[PDB]
Formats: C-alpha cells, structure tokens, sequence
C-alpha cells in the first residue's frame, strides 16, 4: 500500500499526488514528471521503474547528460488531472518570462529511497509551481488533508514556501481563500518556538503556527532534514503535524478550533494548488519538495500515521550533490576557460569582479594570486565546496544578483548560501562545471570575460544559451600561487 492507498482505506481519497521521488500509489506505473534539456528544449517523461516503485533516475541523468534540466510538470499520480506547471504571475510578478515563476532544476536535490537514486524539487527564490484548474479539491469549508516531505534545512523568511489549497486568481481575496503547509522562518505573521524553522498553515495574511496570531509555544523549531508536514483542515478544526521522515512517529503541534479572527471560519477555500510560493504568487522563499499529496475529507491520526509509517519505510537518505573531478578543503588551485578562443584565459578577479584573464607563467605575481583559489568546505553545504581568495583570504566566490563577485564571509546565511558550489562533471567533458548550491539553475558561466551565475537560456544577457557547455567548463589546474 502506498501513501495514497492509505488514505483511500481510510474514506479520506488523495485528490492531488505530487512526487518526483516515486510512486504515491501501489499500482502507479505512469509519468511522475516532465523535463525539459536545453541543449534542444525537447522534454520526456520519468515513471516509476516497477508499478507502486522508485522514479527512474537514470532516465533522467541519460536526457541531461551534457546539459541542464528543468522540471516542467510534476504530474497528478490521482487521475484528476491536478499537474503542476510554471506558476503564472499573481499579485506580484515571478521574474521569469511575462511575470512566470522560474521552473526548479532538475538536480538540486539528491536522495536516495531504499538504497536508489532519485530527485526531489530544489526551489530558489523566485521559482514556483501551481494548477489554478484543479478538479476534486476542498473547496469553501469542506474538509481537506494534505502531507509533504521536505527538506527541513533548506528555507528562508521570506514568504512564502508553501504548498496546498490556494486562490484560483493567483491574487490575495482574503482571511480563509488558502489553506496550505508552510515551511520557513518567516515571523511576520506566525512562529514558534526556538529560532525556526516552523511547519505553519498559510490560512491568506496569516501563517498560523496554532490558534493564536503570532507566537505559539507549541510549535517546535524543525530539526530534520527530512520532515513530514501533516496538515488537515474541516470545519472549525485544523492540525499540524510533524515528524521525521527517516525515523518514527507524527507528533501534532496543533489540533483544534480555526483562529479566533475574522475571516477563518467557516474558511472560503478556492481549490487552487500552489508549490513553493504564497497564494498572491509572493516568490521570495525557498525549500525543497520530495512527495505530497492533498485529500477529500479529514483524515484520521491512524491514516496519517499508517502514511508516516511508510514513508519511513521509503528510506530517504541524502544523496551526492557531486560529480566529476572535484576537489579536498585547502587544495589550491587555478580554473582555465575551455571555450575555443579563449581557452589561455583563468578564472580571476579585479577587486570584488570575478573575470577571465590571460595568466602564464610571464604574469604578475599580483595575477597570479588573483588567479588563484583555495577550495574550503562549501560554507552552506558541506558536500559542495566555497572558493577562497589567495591575495585576499577571507573572501569568498559569490553570487549577487547573478553576478560572481569577491565578497568578505559575513557569516551570514545569506553569504553561505550565496558563496557555496556543487562541482559537476563539465557539461562539455573538459573538467569541472561549478554549480550553484542556492540557485542549481545556475553555474559558473564566463560573459565577455566577466564571471555570473547563469542558467541555459533565461532573461539575463548572460544566460545565453550560446556557448553555455563549453563557458560553464573549466580545467582544474595547479594554481599560479
Ligand atoms: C531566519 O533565520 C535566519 C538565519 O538564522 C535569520 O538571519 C539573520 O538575519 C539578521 C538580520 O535580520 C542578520 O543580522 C543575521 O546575521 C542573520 N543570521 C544569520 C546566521 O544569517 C533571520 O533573521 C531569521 N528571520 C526572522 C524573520 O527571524
Ligand atoms: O500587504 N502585504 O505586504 C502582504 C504581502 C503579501 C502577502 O501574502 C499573502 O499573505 C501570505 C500569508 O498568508 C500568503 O501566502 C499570501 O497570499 C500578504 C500581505
Ligand atoms: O537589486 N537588488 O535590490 C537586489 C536585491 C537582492 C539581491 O540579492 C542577491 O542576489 C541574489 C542572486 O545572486 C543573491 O542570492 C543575493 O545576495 C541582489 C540585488
Ligand atoms: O556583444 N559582444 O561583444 C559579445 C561578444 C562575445 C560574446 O561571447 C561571450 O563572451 C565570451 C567570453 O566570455 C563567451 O564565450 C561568450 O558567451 C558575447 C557578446
Ligand atoms: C559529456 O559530459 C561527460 C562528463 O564531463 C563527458 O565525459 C563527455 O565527454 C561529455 N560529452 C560531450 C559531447 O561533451
């Protein structure tokens, strides 16, 4: 029995079911989800490799083998036809083409499920998914439950990463229009206790952490890198649940009466189904999607706990953020440009403008050190790697507004996340393509000999598709100094 199984024996029957992981369903055998390469911007589909099993993931590296991949669709395993596709534009635009929200990468984020590979939705700020023509779901004060497993580590406070019941306008329509998981450590509306973050409900201008606006002590700061979020809503009750998704057991954090403020009961539920963003399309947060689901009727503990059950006995574990040559903490090195005509050139800097400059063994010993690189222990991730000055230790290889720049660690989170990069077996076979931990979209891509964090294809000048393989490749070489 999988998930959806579980809900079924329980009378509360999925409406939604959404994974890029595996089959919700014991019997599934149909498409999880959709990519697109952008090698030739054509698509395919990955299944699960047996009915009821795991994602194909080796289908998936085949078709992004020397490219990039975006999950276009993550498909409704229900058969209500509930995909998730780009998000549109909303009260507030996304910053993709026409106000649309970015489409996450295909390989951000790495597991394994018993022991096999598989890809769950990475979603940097400003990406988002959502079906505002959603057929079966809760609607007005009817009941609803719904679950996701999420990667508890990877959040921000800026709103909103949720998931769930939202407006079919895309636009705020008021106190009681959305009912969806939210993962963050937002604190303009709701939090709890500790430093965050918080699993909420996102009940439209308020994220709930229990009964009262603001501050509830009941509501835990998350610990897992693997969290279940359970959340359930019907008439005049709501819950949130929590648990570890790799071991044991839901506890819930709250249970009870809707908010005693105007607007959340009886609620005005629309139907619509948002990922990773707030029901006016807000597209600032950040977070992970592994698998979820969103149900007709409330569903009992027991069917929530039978869920959580299996979902442990998935076995999600981390997977490598890593391929290709890579490197070891204190390694120095220098990074040679690999395009035709520009292939004498090494990653380097001008003050805080990371660029590429002819270096060889006749330049200044100034150049030389600006051409060169000590590799640490990625400041976000520890699987992945940060790029530290030689001329001027301290600073770090950061993006900022997609640009590379030479920055001081802060030791900010925002820096960490800013300055840290996945080695990746380079897209035209020629060493090492740097990937962006916080933005996977995106890899270190030299523009008229100046370095940015670009995507194949995008709206910057610089996420040009021509030449992107070979610009995003780079031979690791002895550093100068
Ligand atoms: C969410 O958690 C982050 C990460 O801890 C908090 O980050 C801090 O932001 C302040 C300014 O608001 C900086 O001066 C600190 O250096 C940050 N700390 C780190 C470690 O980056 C953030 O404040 C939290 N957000 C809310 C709303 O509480
Ligand atoms: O007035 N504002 O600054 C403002 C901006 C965004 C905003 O977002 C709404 O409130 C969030 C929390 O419920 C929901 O996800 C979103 O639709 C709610 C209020
Ligand atoms: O132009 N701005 O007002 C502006 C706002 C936010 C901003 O964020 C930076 O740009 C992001 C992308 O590189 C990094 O994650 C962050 O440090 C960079 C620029
Ligand atoms: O308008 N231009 O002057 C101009 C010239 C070259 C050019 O190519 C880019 O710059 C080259 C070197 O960074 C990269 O291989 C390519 O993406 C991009 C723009
Ligand atoms: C594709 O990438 C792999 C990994 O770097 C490499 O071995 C292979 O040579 C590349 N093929 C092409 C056509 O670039």
């Amino acid at each position: 029995m999988g998930p959806c199984d579980i809900y079924e024996a329980g009378d509360t029957p999925c409406v939604a079911a959404h994974s890029t992981t595996r089959a919700l369903y014991s019997s599934f055998s149909g498409a999880l989800y959709q990519l697109q390469r952008g090698s030739d911007d054509t698509t395919t589909t990955i299944s699960p490799l047996t009915a009821g099993g795991i994602a194909d993931a080796s289908a998936q590296d085949t078709f992004c083998a020397n490219t990039t991949c975006l999950i276009t669709i993550i498909y409704d395993q229900s058969g209500n036809g509930n995909h998730l596709t780009q998000a549109p534009p909303g009260g507030f635009d996304g910053p993709d083409t026409d106000g649309y929200d970015n489409l996450a990468s295909a390989i951000g984020a790495p597991v394994t499920l018993n022991g096999q590979k598989a890809y769950g939705v990475f979603m940097s700020p400003g990406t988002g998914y959502r079906n505002n023509e959603a057929t079966g779901t809760a609607t007005g004060d009817e009941a609803e439950g719904m679950y996701a497993v999420l990667d508890g580590t990877h959040y921000n406070d800026a709103c909103c990463f949720d998931y769930g019941n939202a407006e079919t306008s895309s636009t705020d329509t008021g106190a009681g229009h959305m009912e969806a998981i939210y993962l963050g450590n937002s604190t303009t509306w709701g939090y709890g206790a500790g430093d965050g973050p918080w699993i909420m409900v996102d009940m439209q201008n308020n994220l709930f952490s229990g009964a009262d606006e603001g501050y509830n002590s009941g509501d835990p700061s998350i610990s897992y890198r693997f969290v279940t979020a359970a959340v359930k809503g019907g008439a005049d009750k709501w819950a949130i649940r929590g648990a570890n998704a790799a071991s044991g057991s839901l506890s819930t954090y709250y249970s009870g009466a809707r908010p005693d403020y105007s607007g959340y009961n009886p609620m005005s539920k629309e139907g619509a189904i948002i990922l990773g963003i707030g029901g006016d399309n807000s597209n600032g947060a950040q977070g992970t999607f592994y698998e979820g689901v969103m149900t007709s009727g409330y569903p009992s503990d027991d069917t929530e706990n039978s869920v959580q059950e299996n979902i442990v006995a998935a076995k999600y574990v981390v997977g490598s953020l890593v391929s290709g040559p890579s490197f070891t903490s204190g390694e120095v090195v220098s990074l040679r440009v690999t395009t035709p005509g520009y292939t004498t050139r090494y990653i380097a800097h001008t003050d805080t403008t990371v660029n590429t400059q002819v270096v060889d063994d006749d330049s200044s010993t100034t150049l030389k050190e600006e051409a060169s690189w000590t590799v640490v222990t990625g400041l976000a991730n520890s699987q992945c790697f940060s790029f530290e000055s030689v001329d001027t230790p301290g600073s770090y290889i950061r993006h900022y507004n997609f640009e590379l720049l030479l920055n001081a660690n802060d030791g900010t989170k925002q820096f960490h996340e800013d300055a840290t990069f996945c080695p990746q077996a380079a897209l035209n076979g020629e060493g090492t393509s740097l990937r962006s931990w916080s933005y996977p979209t995106r890899y270190f891509r030299h523009y008229e000999n100046v370095l940015y964090a670009a995507s194949n294809g995008g709206v910057q000048t610089f996420d040009s598709k021509t030449s992107f393989n070979n610009d995003v490749s780079f031979e690791i070489e002895t550093a100068f100094a």
